[PDB]
């Protein structure tokens, strides 16, 4: 028998608190979508050898390492995971956290354990900046996590803590301060020509932007918690789009992420802004995934199809929010 | 038979968004506490005459009016309500909303209806600034509501919308963006010598302070959503107290509320700040209720007892958060 696990992608609106004077750092607003999706089957490896197929090399190595670590922790069998549908790696879909937690959960189910997904994220070294994929794996929908309390030594050297996930200090994953069902609105996903960053390239860029001005952290909290989140809660489409657009085009950190990718992303965001068929548009992390909202999906479809034919984007599709998170079925 | 209803008081940390340029106005962080509490019994009035006892005159009139309005709406009997334990009126405990919703709910139960408490709040003209007592009646705990979307005509004359509850434009109550269980920490309630405001006095004061600077709205969102709320979620007492103190002593609107009451409140807040037994202290609305947090309740008890004996406060008691909201039992 196998444990078949399905999980949504994570789209990120923004990181929030990245200045040198705040009580807390990070905080992320995010939502779960069905496409791109993860589908994986976990079964007992007859030869006791951990085996992974269907993913990029980096993810395959960390999945193997995770299944070895969990084999020991839960005194369980060697597992083979066949990733039948992989989340695109390093594309703004939170692929690694979402895949590790889904496969870890499915392996848990094989072993007769039901792991706390946040505790499993901690076990696998996730959540040192973002609790987004961790929270959305458990709950789906729209969430804003509370980031991380800044220790007493933060103020004297903030760049010790204000880092990308790969270089961030060891801490537990944040918990969700806000978790809501996303309204039954369609989401337009655009794959831009944006590049994948190098680890050292990203760390140097991050230290060139953070710490951001205190007032910009505050304004970002304001746009997320007193703009995005209430509009989701009240299913107010026009209010939601105004908040998304204010973050995309004026968010200090988000503008830095856009500028780092350059025209490959900025031209698509500008085209979305000019297009009457697109009510709001956003870059997830540094992309290449962008996402858009529309009360005229029929028109936005034709606009995206033309952009793809012209080669200004790689791909586009409509999806809907996932309001559950991961699901599992036992199959042959 | 009677419907016996018990409900907690509402303590307010701060109003959030009160500037002339924001997407939304208001937003309130609040928590429910057991003491002061409401206890009321609702029964059928044999003579078909709506009767209220146990409250101040203003509350008794609005309760009678509410029970008349609901008698018609639900085609039910005339009700007598005996308020056996009243929430102190105009003292920072959200007495009117909390009492109207509890008695309305209990009357509902008498009529064989289970009303949506937020819709009942709308019916009774509550929630034009604060969704705090409305949300806490339903859920208890700690909550931050999302305030109200600012209409297109807001920017040209913000004082049309930025008003106290009594003078605010007709709108539905806000919904909770954040709702959490409060940790099992004790709360010290202090009744100061603060005065009750007049309606015209409050409206003129409010227009003298609002609209507040945009940056102060943003910083208040930051302290509430990226300070108070994550510390509640993570049950981090020191982080919680740092956020409470930053709001009390630096919050732009809160400082204006303190200054309007003067030494009667400011001296108690300053005494709490200086006192090693008090880790954090706060004014609920304009008071006279203040509330405090301590990891040394034994020491804070002796400190409050001395303040009361000296006459710097009227009263003090320890209570705990209510994590349920209103409850009802059918009695003889
Ligand atoms: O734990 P999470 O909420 O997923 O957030 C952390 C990860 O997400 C971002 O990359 P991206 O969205 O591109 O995901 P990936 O790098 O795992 O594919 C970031 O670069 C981290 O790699
Ligand atoms: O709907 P709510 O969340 O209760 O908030 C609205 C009411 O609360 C404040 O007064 P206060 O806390 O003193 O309550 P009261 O004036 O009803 O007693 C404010 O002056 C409003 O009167
Ligand atoms: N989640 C992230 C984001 C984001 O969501 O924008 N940027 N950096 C990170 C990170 O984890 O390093
Ligand atoms: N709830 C309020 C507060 C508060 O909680 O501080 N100040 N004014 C109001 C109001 O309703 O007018
Ligand atoms: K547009
Ligand atoms: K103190
Ligand atoms: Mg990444
Ligand atoms: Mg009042």
């Amino acid at each position: 028998g196998a444990v078949r696990v399905s999980a949504p992608a994570r789209l990120s609106f923004t990181l929030i608190s990245l200045d040198g004077s705040s009580l807390r750092r990070n905080g992320i607003a995010a939502m779960a979508v069905d496409r791109p999706g993860l589908t994986a089957e976990v079964r007992e490896a007859a030869d006791g050898i951990v085996a992974v197929t269907g993913t990029a090399e980096e993810t395959a190595r960390e999945l193997a390492a995770a299944l070895e670590a969990l084999r020991k922790l839960w005194d369980g069998p060697a597992a083979r995971v066949d990733v039948l549908e992989a989340l695109p790696q390093h594309s703004g879909f939170g692929s690694k956290t979402s895949t590790l937690l889904a496969v870890g959960h499915a392996y848990g189910r094989l072993c007769g354990v039901e792991p706390d997904l946040r505790e499993l994220a901690r076990t696998l070294g996730r959540g040192r900046v973002s609790g987004a994929s961790t929270g959305l794996s458990a709950y789906g929908g729209f969430l804003v996590d509370g980031g991380h309390v800044n220790p007493p030594d933060f103020a004297e050297a903030p760049q010790k803590y204000l880092r990308p996930s790969r270089f961030a200090q060891q801490v537990a994953p944040p918990k969700p301060v806000v978790r809501l069902d996303f309204p039954d609105w369609p989401v337009l996903v655009l794959l831009t020509h944006g590049r994948h960053l190098g680890g050292q390239e990203e760390l140097e860029w991050f230290h060139s932007v953070a710490p951001i001005p205190a007032e910009e952290s505050w304004r970002t909290s304001h746009l997320v918690f007193m703009g995005l989140a209430p509009a989701v809660l009240e299913q107010d489409f026009d209010a939601f789009c105004a908040a998304v657009n204010e973050i995309t085009f004026t968010g200090h950190f988000k503008q830095a992420q856009i500028a780092f990718q350059g025209d490959a992303v900025a031209d698509v965001l500008e085209a979305g802004r000019a297009a009457p068929s697109v009510d709001a548009i956003a870059l997830s992390v540094t992309g290449p995934a962008c996402f858009a909202f529309t009360k005229r999906p029929e028109d936005a479809e034709r606009w995206a199809w033309e952009l793809k034919n012209r080669g200004l984007i790689r791909d586009f599709w409509f999806t809907r929010a996932n309001n559950q998170g991961l699901a599992t079925t036992v199959v042959s």
